[PDB]
């Protein structure tokens, strides 16, 4: 529909120009819709940014949630999380620019709305960690919140570095090396 | 004169933290420092010059102090323990600093970001030094991807701070130093 056409054109425009520099009129023209047609679907530019993130994250979570059911151990569940995270962003370079640079807004009001959407993804990491402790696979007395922040922070930094290096190298191929580091640490 | 230069730097930290980088005009920084707009322009080209120099100055001082301190530590674990505790302590000691590092320095403009990341190299090279020495010591096992390990360490420390800033500093960040250390050292597996 026209809705997804605007969403996709927004991903391209925001990635290319930056969020604040982006023009709603330009997003419309690239989507192939009239200027007024965008406002039938979105309140403003902020609504566009939040909705595209909510949408894509919403798709990513529901795929992830059912996919990790097939995997028994916490290590296997985390392996899939990392490879899927890396795979989605490697498949479309515009997406990585949005996630690593453009969604990193400093305005408290806007950033809280962004981080609210992030919560669903981090919740999956929490579940993997809590059930891992239950089985005795994951360290007992380990802080789930801190481990969640290590896992996400590590994955995120790997992506950011890749983005800053013009995405010239294979991000997906780093999946297993990242997993082992998070599993056994630097001492190993 | 450097004292005036650094006075502007310190005034800018407060302004950028309290106002946000977008609303951090030269005139506001001037008013904070208690100097005329012209005085600022004798030391800096513009708002962007101040932000980069701000980061260069404070990171430089952090690195120098860090290089100094870790000389007293023996193992890579102890060296990393110190890096983590000092990183947390600096940002916990002045919340204005943490706002600048976790939010305000996170610029979307690729050209500005590249200049910021250039200053970040010196910090990451200390982590590289700790790891490469650790491999050549037997403390860290062979075949460790240094780059990825560095990215893991910084990413973990950085995300822990950001979460703390986003939760309005409502917990003891420095007290988490050892827990973060053990997670990086031993991982999540039992
Ligand atoms: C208030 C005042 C401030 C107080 C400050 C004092 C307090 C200090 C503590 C606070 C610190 C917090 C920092 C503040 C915020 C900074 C900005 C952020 O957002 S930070 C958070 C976000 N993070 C960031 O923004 C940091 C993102 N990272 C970077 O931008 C860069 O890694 C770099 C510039 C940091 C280093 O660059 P470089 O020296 O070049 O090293 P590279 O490894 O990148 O590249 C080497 C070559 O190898 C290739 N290669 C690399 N990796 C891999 C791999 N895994 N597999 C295969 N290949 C790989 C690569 O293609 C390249 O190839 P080529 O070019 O030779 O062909
Ligand atoms: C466009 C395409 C999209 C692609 C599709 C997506 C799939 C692939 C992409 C992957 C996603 C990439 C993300 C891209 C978006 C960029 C956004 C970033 O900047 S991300 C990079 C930067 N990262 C960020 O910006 C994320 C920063 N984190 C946060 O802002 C939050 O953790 C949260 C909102 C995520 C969750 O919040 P919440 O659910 O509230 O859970 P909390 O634990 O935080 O709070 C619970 C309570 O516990 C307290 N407490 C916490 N720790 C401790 C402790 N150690 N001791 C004692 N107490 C502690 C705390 O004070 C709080 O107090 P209260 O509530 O009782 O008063």
């Amino acid at each position: 529909p026209k809705y997804m056409q605007i969403i996709d054109a927004a991903v391209e425009v925001i990635a290319e120009n930056g969020y604040h520099q982006s023009q709603v009129s330009k997003i419309a023209k690239q989507a192939g819709v009239a200027d007024g047609t965008i406002y039938l679907y979105f309140k403003n530019k902020e609504d566009i940014l939040i909705s595209l993130f909510k949408e894509k994250m919403g798709q990513f979570i529901e795929r992830m949630e059912e996919d990790i059911k097939e995997k028994a151990t916490a290590k296997e569940k985390l392996a899939l999380v990392i490879s899927k995270h890396f795979s989605l962003l490697a498949g479309d370079h515009n997406l990585a620019i949005v996630t690593q640079l453009e969604l990193r807004q400093s305005n408290l009001e806007l950033r809280q709305k962004i981080n609210e959407i992030l919560k669903g993804y981090l919740n999956i990491l929490d579940g993997i960690l809590t059930e891992g402790i239950q089985s005795g696979e994951i360290k007992e007395g380990l802080d789930v919140r801190l481990a969640r922040q290590m896992i996400f922070g590590t994955i995120d930094e790997t992506v950011t570095t890749w983005v800053m290096n013009d995405q010239k190298y294979d991000l997906v191929a780093l999946s297993n090396s990242v997993l082992e580091l998070l599993v056994s640490g630097i001492h190993n």
